[PDB]
């Protein structure tokens, strides 16, 4: 049983593991470069091995030591989005097991695909510049030299330097500061992670920090001005942890932490161990989008423990999280709520799908990411697919609580480990072997290798979705003479969720006539809400209907923060309105430069500019 990281130019695991990290550097932020030595022990796998090769991209390398001594490597041409690879002579052969650390001096390019570096304006307290990283999937390699694959997983020790009146955080446990001895200016943040990790769940952020504790292992992270909202809006933590620990088994990471930070972040959140990444777009003020929450708790289990082996099996991480997430909230709330964000997702699913094309390649679950930037080819397929595909094997096999005995077993039985589909496959007909035939009715081909919707769509309560189709049913078919009829009441018994819905199915329909859109602002007033996900498919509904007064209130949103689940839809949108075409690619082409580096790279082929 052989597979390779097509993503990765560096030795694979059957040649040699790295299994520690050593990493001693310093944040340079008059130069925007990260400056250290990345110490790597590994251990070869091979007999007689006298070399391996190591992924980087934009990295400068100034010497390679082993045993005291500098040795030999070479950079190899650079294979776009991959990088280069570093081939690295090592000074004596080693044997099969045999372990050796090569300490690598390195520094990393202000222009970073893993990293964005803010000025004091982009932060919130303006007098001071923040620094963060992003190292899913493949942008590790853009911080320091390693396999940059998810199928080795190593544990790592570090020590960064930072200006004194900084605070430096990592995906690890704190371990300490101290004063620089070499630059009395400066700060020494330690850190450990003592559970092997494959190295995309490395994390970084240097900032004005302040702390809140919220639980018995849990504190907030923030700026100054962000503290006191984001301790109320991720109030639901401990609760979560607790229901999630019953689904999966222990909680091995010591402490969870929530870090929330500036605007451009790119994703909701990111399931950085010891310390979960959050979009600060989630402050609602209602704890309403507490789902992200859960889904990265969930993370703690599923992809950090259990980790799928090459990006072409993302789906295993995503789907069985979006899986877990579903269940606490179902438990937190009930189960007529789990199976409505159970039917909503099938909606963002029918999204995906139509908006790549149902044969398109990106629209399978296991894809084959041989020569694709994982970032290009990143969408809601293996989530909802990969959830679809659970929720309707749930369904298959006996309800909820026999799925959710596999489910802990499954963590269980591959936990610090890299998996592949296969892998899962085998051990659900093993944990389902007496259920075998009924697993011989599903169509694995279709489910796993084919594009567009699933071939089958699991069952799904309706009680909560009803209202929500209704009021965008009479929306739909209104015709003038009928729009008198809204009003404020409509939304009376809906929560945001409710409401959320209302807008998506809504959405699906787009456009609708201008005059239906000015009503609706006029009786629902939605743009005064600041819900992100509500204002977010508000602003679209109008874009994509045309009303020209939605433009600067979605290009303010599109650049005011970053997450691009929002901002690369919004721009597209405002790209598609002939109105609004040119300030699109205007304001993308002035922020650009201050924009994250994935984010920016990613609006830029939306649009077909550059
Ligand atoms: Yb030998
Ligand atoms: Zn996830």
């Amino acid at each position: 049983p052989e597979i390779v990281d097509t993503c990765s130019l560096a030795s694979p695991a059957s040649v040699c593991r790295t299994k520690h990290l050593h990493l001693r550097c310093s944040v340079d932020f008059t130069r925007r470069t990260l400056t250290g030595t990345a110490a790597l022990t590994v251990q070869s796998q091979e007999d007689n091995l006298r070399s391996l090769v190591l992924d980087t991209k934009d990295l400068t390398i100034e010497k390679v030591v082993i045993n005291g001594q500098e040795v030999k490597y070479a950079l190899g041409e650079r294979q776009s989005y991959k990088g280069s690879p570093m081939e690295i002579s090592l000074p004596i052969a080693l044997s099969k097991n045999q372990e050796i650390v090569i300490e690598i001096s390195f520094e990393t390019s202000p222009k970073s695909s893993a990293l964005q570096w803010l000025t004091p304006e982009q932060t919130s307290g303006k007098e001071h510049p923040y620094l963060f990283s992003q190292c899913q999937a493949i942008h590790c390699r853009a911080i320091l030299p390693c396999q940059d694959t998810p199928s080795v997983k190593l544990t790592y020790t570090a020590e960064v330097s930072v200006p004194k009146e900084l605070v430096a955080l990592m995906s690890a446990i704190r371990d300490g500061e101290t004063p620089d001895p070499e630059d009395p200016s400066r700060k020494i943040y330690k850190f450990i992670q003592k559970v092997p990790i494959p190295c995309y769940l490395i994390a970084l952020v240097v900032g004005a920090l302040e702390s809140r504790q919220i639980g018995p292992r849990t504190l907030v992270w923030s700026e100054k001005e962000q503290v006191e909202k984001s301790a109320y809006e991720f109030s639901e933590t401990e609760s979560m942890l607790k229901i999630a620990e019953d689904l999966g088994g222990p909680y091995v990471w010591g402490q969870y932490d929530l870090l929330v930070l500036p605007p451009s972040f790119p994703y909701g959140g990111m399931e950085n161990p010891c310390l979960t990444f959050v979009t600060p777009t989630l402050l609602a003020g209602d704890k309403s989008l507490s789902n992200v929450i859960a889904h990265e708790i969930s993370h703690s289990w599923t992809g950090n423990l259990v980790t799928n082996k090459t990006w072409d099996h993302f789906w295993l991480n995503e789907g069985h999280t979006v899986y877990l997430e579903r269940h606490i909230c179902g438990r937190l709330f009930g189960e007529k709520f789990r199976h409505f964000n159970a039917l909503g997702g099938w909606g963002e699913l029918q999204n995906s799908v139509k908006t790549f094309g149902e044969t398109h390649p990106f629209t399978k679950l296991v894809v084959d990411l041989t020569d694709i930037d994982p970032d290009v080819a990143y969408s809601s397929v293996p989530y909802e697919k990969g959830f679809a595909l659970l929720f309707y094997l749930e369904q298959l096999l006996g309800g909820p609580e026999i799925f959710l005995g596999f489910l802990k077993a499954y963590v269980e039985k591959f936990s610090y480990k890299s998996i592949t589909t296969d892998d899962w496959k085998d051990f659900l007909y093993s944990y389902f072997k007496d259920k075998v035939d009924v697993l011989n009715q599903v169509d694995w081909n279709a489910w796993l290798y084919s594009p567009g919707l699933p071939p089958i769509k699991p069952n799904y309560d309706m009680t909560l979705t009803n209202a929500c189709i209704a009021l965008s049913q009479r929306w739909i078919t209104a015709k003038e003479d009928d729009l008198n009829s809204f009003n404020a009441t409509d939304l009376k018994d809906l929560s945001s969720h409710q409401l959320n819905e209302f807008l998506a199915q809504t959405l699906q329909r787009a456009p609708l006539p201008l005059g239906h859109i000015k009503r609706m602002q006029e009786v629902y007033n939605f743009n005064a809400i600041n819900n992100s996900e509500i204002r977010f498919r508000w602003l679209r509904l109008c874009i994509q209907s045309k009303w020209e007064d939605a433009i600067p209130l979605a290009l303010k949103m599109a650049t005011e923060q970053g997450a691009m689940k929002f901002t690369r839809p919004l721009f597209k949108d405002l790209a598609a309105f002939d109105k609004s075409h040119d300030q699109a690619v205007r304001t993308y082409q002035e922020h650009k430069a201050s924009m994250h580096p994935v984010t920016a790279m990613l609006v830029g082929k939306d649009l077909k500019v550059d």
